[PDB]
């Protein structure tokens, strides 16, 4: 289940963290539009960037915290809250959160692995809802 993945992605968080935001950019290029040292390289070369390996997993850290805060794959407001007055955060809208986790659902379900997508799907869901509800447009 939802508590067993939190524990797989913890596992190789770098790893997964890499991935699935690779799979986000490549889904979405237009995203890389807040992402300007991100542009014109290949997925390995990002890879060889340090801060490319630092940021991501960073992002994935707080991700899996707020995920384990989570009741019933519903995030606390006040996580919510933090992801919108995240100073890195002031460009961001809904849409962008929304097209995140639609890219994670898709990598968990290609997978190899028992993901249970459709409770990464509602937690996705439940933050984009959540980040409203804390002020986000
Ligand atoms: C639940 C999902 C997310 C979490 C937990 C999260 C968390 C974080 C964290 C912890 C950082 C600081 C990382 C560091 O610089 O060391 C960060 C930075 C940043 N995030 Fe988010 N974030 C999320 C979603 C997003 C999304 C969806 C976008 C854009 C589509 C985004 C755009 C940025 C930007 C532009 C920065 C600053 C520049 C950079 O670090 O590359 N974040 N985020
Ligand atoms: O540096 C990064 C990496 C991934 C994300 Cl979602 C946001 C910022």
């Amino acid at each position: 289940g939802f508590k067993q993945d939190i524990a797989t992605l913890r596992g190789d968080l770098r790893t997964y963290a890499q991935d699935i935001f690779l799979a986000f950019l490549n889904k979405y290029p237009d995203e890389k539009r807040n992402f300007k040292n991100y542009v014109g390289k290949s997925d390995q070369e990002l890879k060889s960037m340090a801060k490319f390996g630092d940021h991501t997993e960073k992002v994935f850290n707080l991700m899996m915290e707020v995920a384990d805060r989570a009741t019933d794959c519903v995030p606390l407001a006040s996580d919510a809250s933090t992801l919108v007055q995240m100073k890195q955060h002031s460009g961001l809208t809904t849409g962008n959160f929304e097209k995140l986790f639609v890219a994670l659902v898709e990598y968990m379900r290609a997978s190899g692995q028992s993901f249970d997508s459709q409770s990464w799907d509602r937690f996705g869901k439940n933050l984009v809802s959540a980040l409203s509800s804390a002020g986000m447009k």
